[PDB]
């Protein structure tokens, strides 16, 4: 009874052998959504920016076929997107109508069954067309539901798991009514941006022990907690688990959380970004590596040289899997599946390891 999400990119088909990832690569009974990441925008009208367009509908209609039971959405948003992105669509109900009016035409044209708004952040400033434009969005999909024999498309949004930004961005209230769900960006929390610069574990369970004042609001278990005593149905929550690490350069010899950086670690060899790894480079890495589990916070990192991974583990997957079954979520959510070890051949345990391992333990009784 629990969904399993999974975000998926159309940049890391740029990337090298054999970090090269296309729609072909999914497994059409590993998650229960897919969520494409991500559409844009163009004269009020939604539109995909992808050199393999047409061949995402190729495999996205030959995924469907071969499990009915699947569904695919289409993210709209994103990190680079950002705010701009949004304008200046949202700022009339004629521009914005022309847009929902494209979305439910597009979503129906290509195969899909619903919208993702990973909108990254809206904040203060936007906290109200972002309301809006989903308030919209869920009525439109009702009316075109009244009139039609297709299922109901799908609205959902990526949502960001601070405090802060959660109570500056979202009328929670609401947003429970207008969404089928959320997704969690119940990861991130730290990274080689902390100022000051020091290890931090990018997706812990719950707060380390030092953790005090306004630090112990960043972990997953604080975040689900939030957005439930925000107003947010524990069932409409789907918690976000990240299949990547953030990497530092320890600037001492201290190998504990919270020890000094010099700054982020070396860039992996197929993802090139500087303090971030796909768990499929972390397999490599952890070769003659030092493991640790925080036993506080519920998750792993590990030390070579100089180099400092807070990543997340089978262990880590099926403890958080635990946490989400104890207090009722929908399910979990995947960012993202081309990070994982999808060829198999890095970790060598099979496919996906990492998303088995969720799939498996949602699904044991």
């Amino acid at each position: 009874s629990y969904k399993l999400v999974c975000y998926f990119t159309n940049w890391s088909q740029d990337r090298q052998e054999p970090g090269k990832f296309t729609p072909e690569n999914i497994d059409p009974f590993l998650c229960s959504h897919l969520i494409y990441s991500f559409a844009s925008i163009e004269n009020n009208k939604v539109i995909i920016k992808d050199k393999s367009e047409v061949m995402l509908y190729q495999t996205i209609n030959s995924l469907k076929t071969k499990n009915p039971k699947l569904k695919i959405l289409l993210s709209i948003g994103g990190y680079l997107f950002g705010s701009k992105g949004f304008h200046p669509m949202v700022d009339s109900s004629t521009s914005r109508l022309e847009f929902i009016n494209s979305i439910i035409l597009f979503l129906r044209n290509h195969n899909f069954d619903g919208l993702d708004v990973s909108w990254i952040y809206p904040d203060q400033k936007e906290n109200t067309h972002f309301t809006v434009l989903i308030h919209e969005l869920a009525e439109a999909f009702q009316k075109d539901f009244t009139k039609s024999t297709k299922e109901r498309l799908l609205l959902t949004v990526g949502v960001s798991a601070g405090r802060q930004m959660i109570d500056n961005s979202y009328q929670v209230e609401k947003l429970a009514k207008d969404l089928d769900f959320i997704n969690l960006l119940s990861f991130d929390f730290h990274g080689s941006w902390e100022k000051p610069l020091i290890t931090g574990h990018n997706s812990p369970l719950s707060k380390g022990w030092q953790d005090r004042g306004p630090s112990s609001y960043y972990n997953v278990e604080y975040a689900v907690g939030y957005w439930i005593h925000k107003g947010m149905p524990s069932e409409k929550v789907v918690m976000g688990i990240p299949t990547y690490g953030h990497s530092f350069t320890l600037a001492s010899a201290e190998t504990t959380v919270g020890a000094p950086a010099s700054g982020p670690g070396a860039a992996g060899p197929i993802t090139e970004s500087s303090g971030f790894l796909a768990y499929y480079e972390i397999c490599q890495f952890l070769k003659g590596a030092k493991i640790t589990w925080l036993q506080d916070q519920q998750v792993p990192y590990a030390v070579k040289g100089n180099q400092w991974v807070g990543y997340d583990d089978v262990k880590s997957m099926e403890t958080k899997v635990q946490f989400l079954k104890n207090l009722n979520l929908g399910g979990a959510m995947i960012w993202s599946i081309d990070m994982d070890d999808f060829t198999g051949k890095s970790c060598n345990q099979g496919p996906y390891p990492l998303v088995q391992a969720v799939k498996r333990s949602l699904g044991s009784l």
